[PDB]
């Protein structure tokens, strides 16, 4: 759908309309828009004013980028993210990530809301994402499917090192600082397309496959991000324990904000 | 994604409502080899799919397929004789189009039937499996009939499916079958949908078994999802027509009758 | 399916009227296996670009030539390079050649690929005789037989449980043992994933748990279409890497297979 030039035009629009130069892009998942409250010097672009940006036909959720500083670090936030279940093809779901790269961003933080599959997780837990399982990807729904563009990356990029080891260590180490009751969980995120929720038998499948949390987003963006060389890390907020038998948001937002200090300099 | 507007459904509902006097409470979708169930209908009135607005039909004549209104065991109902499959090339919003029409007709209950291959070793050809749950493999990957913008006149953006197969109807079906008298028990288990149309390899069948599927086929799950999305009560059955190979080494009429009997045990609107 | 029956026939007629070669056997050469065309005698080459209705190999290393000739005296035709879903091709394109071959009068299809080893006992350089497959794209809808079935090619619901020919399997095992080699000929299940990005550790564990012995991004669609039209099928993966199954932190073989396929031409039964 999009050409290299389309991404570049969008990026140049943004660059000539703000003096902000973000090092870090952050995608806010459901219930996590509150992260934009922590930016200083906020400049806002509604998705509808940005050339080439996907928008929803559905009213209500407008969708926006907000540029600012988070804990002293220059960043851009996506408030309102695109999902496969809404009907967007994956190249639109992940369009913004390639834009961020052309903006100069070297780090992508991904957040989402997910169903706990690991019995020891509780509602309100934060799961540091260690790895993923791309079920749509197995069957053909991969955002890199089609001709490859070497201005972005390789034809066959590796994903085994997708979730940055350094950020993982610094996150485990930092979370201990925050005097929290429960430890920071860690585990594997599985994407399913949705939009209907999982049956019990489906949840047992996902658990047997080794998944600790399930949701309907994030993975396509991680893949495109890694294709073009961005450092990636992220977190799932566990908003339910899925059924296997027949304030927490504000905490994650504050943790993400503290972690900016740990992102390496450009 | 969805190529139908709300109006399209409504027009198809209006057309039908104005061309029959029947007012079904229950819809029934007849799977392979179960078209005979329309024989048991009293005061039948037939609509060929081809004469119904917006309805899918084959590009291949030889089959038109048909909708039949009537009373089954005294219960007002409508029956799909001939269902659609993903493997024929239909998108899932066409496969499941009838279900939203039924909802607009005033139906509040959907009964689904199919022919499935048995994966549970203790099943036998001719068994009836009461559908307890499903595993939607196409849905995992993106092929879910709710994909696209959600229309709140039908349902929520994110409907639960964990309670999809009505528990009350399950209990009554188990109770009822026991009092009819047959050699073999009413089976119960998880249906797994795969797209087909090719049949499964031994390695694939083993995968399906390890995942906890009891029976496998190529239909039904989409219709159930859409039914639950617009709030219909759902239950259904698989007829085990073969036992799938896991190593490199009359039953229809019985189901038709059992369904007929069970109309009595369906709650009122 | 965007192709009519006539599109297949026209492509076949074009070939039948531009070569006098009449192959019994088609062979699809995977990544790194194009050198198998070297062993043909009396070779006639068509570029895919000059063949009506034919798709293009966009992956470097997949040459994009249809080569007719004799291999160990057997009349065959070789796809030097193949097509993949990850390139952006729908499966009816990926598998277009298989039906052409059928109309050419071919009765045996040989599939080869480069694959990742999921079985711990495999090694880089091993050849795995394909015993069975797991079609993950197929579970979800991506099946080349999707759409109206044409009975001029085959049935609506063809079986795949006997896809990899038992006779050829036995003769392959038997023949390799005569061939004297350090490693024995491996045997196992091939799982197709779409790609193009490589698997995560957790994804490799999934594929192992499903019972797959090797993984790649091709072949299965071709086999399904071949079986649909009744062709005899067998095939091999060259294990080019052992996929990583654990988290780790600091804190010639092609020619062998090529030769072996050449030798096995003499075990293919005649028409």
């Amino acid at each position: 759908g999009y050409t290299y030039e389309d991404y570049k035009n969008t990026a140049e629009y943004l660059l000539s309309h703000t003096k902000h130069r973000p090092q870090v892009a952050i995608i806010c998942g459901s219930g996590l828009g509150g992260l934009t409250d922590k930016l200083t010097q906020a400049q806002i672009f509604d998705y509808s004013e940005i050339p080439n940006f996907p928008r929803s036909t559905v009213p209500g959720h407008a969708g926006r980028l907000v540029f600012g500083f988070l804990n002293g670090r220059a960043c851009v936030m996506m408030q309102g993210r695109f999902h496969m279940y809404e009907g967007y093809p994956l190249y639109k779901v992940t369009f913004p990530v390639r834009v961020f790269h052309l903006l100069g961003v070297d780090t992508l933080v991904v957040t989402n809301a997910a169903g706990g599959l690991n019995p020891k997780f509780e509602v309100g837990d934060i799961m540091l994402i260690r790895d993923h399982i791309n079920l749509p990807g197995f069957s053909g729904q991969n955002p890199l499917r089609g001709p490859n563009d070497e201005r972005f990356g390789d034809r066959f990029p590796a994903m085994s090192d997708a979730y940055d080891r350094t950020m993982r260590q610094r996150a485990l180490s930092t979370y201990k600082q925050m005097g929290e009751q429960r430890e920071l969980q860690e585990g594997t995120y599985v994407m399913v397309a949705g939009p209907s929720f999982e049956t019990v038998a489906e949840c047992r499948v996902l658990q047997k496959l080794g998944a600790d949390a399930v949701g309907m987003s994030t993975v396509p963006e991680v893949i495109v991000a890694r294709h073009c060389g961005l450092r990636v890390f992220g977190f799932s907020l566990i908003t339910n324990k899925v059924i296997m038998d027949y304030q927490a948001a504000q905490k994650l937002e504050q943790f993400v904000s503290i972690l900016m200090a740990s992102i390496p300099l450009p």
